[PDB]
């Protein structure tokens, strides 16, 4: 094999999994006209209503929990209501009816900490709730999405550690074109689209950022935000609770390694949007889906510094994607940053 | 016909253009645990490098411009390089050459104005140099996109009054989805796409925005950002050149009214990234392209205030775009606005 080089001044790249395309401007620079106070968080407030014992908007009382705690959003974009028929059936003027289960899933009873400073047994706590929650869910519902949204850059308010779950009875847009691409790769080539990835990725060694004994990281060739990652698996695993004892432990360790780089690449709490994606649940879970592989999605916006971010804006928003840094410059920084959480 | 209700705590609708599903919850509330100095801008400014008579970063100094001003950038994205061929052809890691032009084109010489409180005149030279610019890059490119980022929450530093022009080797993505999803319709129906959503809205009335003797704006169906808009000839038009002197006036004046609503709205200059799509260009200009319908679409941030906003994360990154305020909400609330601009 041969290193990718960074040898013209724009080309366009490919994601086989979403089926897109990716402008990339190497060595562009920026001279931007302008440029562009964080309180310590208590580790407990009663009125916060992710803590242990605190009153919700419901009037419920949280109990003193010891790891997790699962409950459902008192403010839900979903809710399990009646099926009823589509309120609309035109050619221009498509609507149907649906209906789902909305989740939050505090990961520690703690609220000034965060998934890089919780030791290996706390995250694989964390690791056995979403196993948890993804088969009870997904006996009804066809699409289980997992994400956490970390940050005040992200939009997120409270900085209790936790993340969401939502439950659908329609199979979103990106499931359906990620089920579209692994089923026509795997029915030409007979392997796949995901575990070739990986195999390739070992071999060429230039976007790998964290190798374990049973999971890999890396920036992927199509990435579109600066310091992407996609984690995986290295067996062939459909779905989140088929993971092995030993399986859940090293992802547990493996996120703390890789959060802990990030958190290092300039010394701040490091935001980003998560979550996994598997096999499709509900009705049809025991149909044929050789074809996926388990894996999750990190997309954090942080480009230069602790506050020089990338927008996804402008061009991107009415032509494609865009990147001046490249996903090996990217991979190669990562590589380099201890393990070693920082300290002020 | 009869109104689209908001019976229902959540239901998913289709964009046909770019052939995509939207999540709507009407009435959802929201409790955040916490909240989410705007300096005076000179009229001229010598180290503002869009002014009149200002030094850019390649030495060059500026004219002395009476309206609008066009020039290469000078860290430009895309750059008219030698064709060459595509680095990389494997399967998992395809990549392409690509070459084109990027101008920065200023609206006005003086930076403290911006277009809702330009005059009809002056907001007609800008239409005019659309249009020159797109005839003149789309001889050699098969796509030109225009676009325009305003507002420091869109990542724009120089408040000067400018839009960029990006024209490309490649059909971008979205490009190609609206090329698709408008010669599918044409070849089933006999008529292009948008002339019947455009006959279809002027009946339904409810999501009309503003209407006048050659455009209208509407709120799309299947938005996604809580204000976004749709602005678009009532002709069939292909391209932005084809419009006559009489389109082009109504044109500044319907963009006046628009923009001055979306300032009236919070009472703020409103920030937001907008562009144009028309029928492609380049070596195969003169081929059919009569499913084409040109138009420009408004995607703007703020959602209950001034600074209070919409983030396009978390669910929205790993599954679909998803929204609270309807459609018809929207639309409702921009007819009442006067089209007189505030004053503090
Ligand atoms: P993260 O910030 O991603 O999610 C926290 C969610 O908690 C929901 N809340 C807040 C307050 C309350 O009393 N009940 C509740 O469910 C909030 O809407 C966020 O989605
Ligand atoms: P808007 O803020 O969308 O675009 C302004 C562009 O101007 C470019 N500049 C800035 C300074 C300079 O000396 N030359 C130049 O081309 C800048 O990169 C923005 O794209
Ligand atoms: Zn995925
Ligand atoms: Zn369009």
């Amino acid at each position: 094999y041969t290193p990718f080089l960074a040898n013209d001044h724009q080309h366009i790249r490919y994601n086989p999994l979403q089926d897109e395309w990716v402008l990339v401007s190497a060595h562009r620079m920026k001279r931007p006209w302008q440029g562009q106070l964080l309180k310590t968080v208590p580790r407990h407030d009663p009125l916060n209503p992710l803590c242990p014992g605190a009153i919700r908007a419901n009037g419920e009382v949280n109990p003193q929990y010891d790891s997790t705690f699962l409950f459902d959003n008192d403010f839900p974009a979903l809710q399990p209501d009646a099926p009823s028929p589509g309120p609309s059936d035109h050619p221009l003027f498509q609507a149907k009816s649906a209906r789902g289960v909305c989740k939050v899933m505090c990961f520690h009873p703690w609220s000034d900490v965060t998934l890089p400073l919780m030791s290996v047994p706390e995250i694989r706590a964390v690791v056995d709730a979403w196993a948890s929650v993804t088969e009870e869910l997904g006996a009804q519902y066809p699409w289980v999405q997992i994400f956490e949204n970390k940050g005040a850059m992200m939009g997120c308010s409270n900085p209790h550690p936790h993340c969401q779950v939502w439950a659908s009875s329609f199979l979103p847009d990106i499931a359906q074109r990620e089920e579209r691409s692994q089923q026509a790769y795997k029915s030409q080539h007979g392997e796949p689209l995901l575990m070739e990835y990986s195999r390739q990725e070992l071999l060429r060694k230039e976007r790998l950022v964290l190798t374990s004994e049973h999971w890999l990281v890396l920036v992927p060739f199509w990435a579109t935000w600066p310091y992407q990652t996609l984690l995986l698996p290295r067996r062939h695993v459909r779905r989140l609770p088929e993971l092995t004892p030993a399986e859940r432990d090293d992802l547990a360790s493996i996120m703390k390694k890789l959060l802990t780089k990030y958190d290092n690449l300039f010394e701040t709490s490091f935001p980003y949007s998560m979550g996994w994606h598997g096999a499709p649940t509900g009705s049809e879970a025991g149909a044929n889906w050789d074809h996926w592989q388990l894996h999750a999605h990190y997309y954090p916006p942080l480009l230069r510094s602790a506050t020089v971010r990338k927008f996804m804006v402008g061009y991107e928003m009415l032509a494609q994607a865009q990147r001046d840094l490249t996903p090996e410059q990217a991979a190669e920084r990562l590589r380099a940053l201890p393990e070693v959480h920082y300290h002020l």
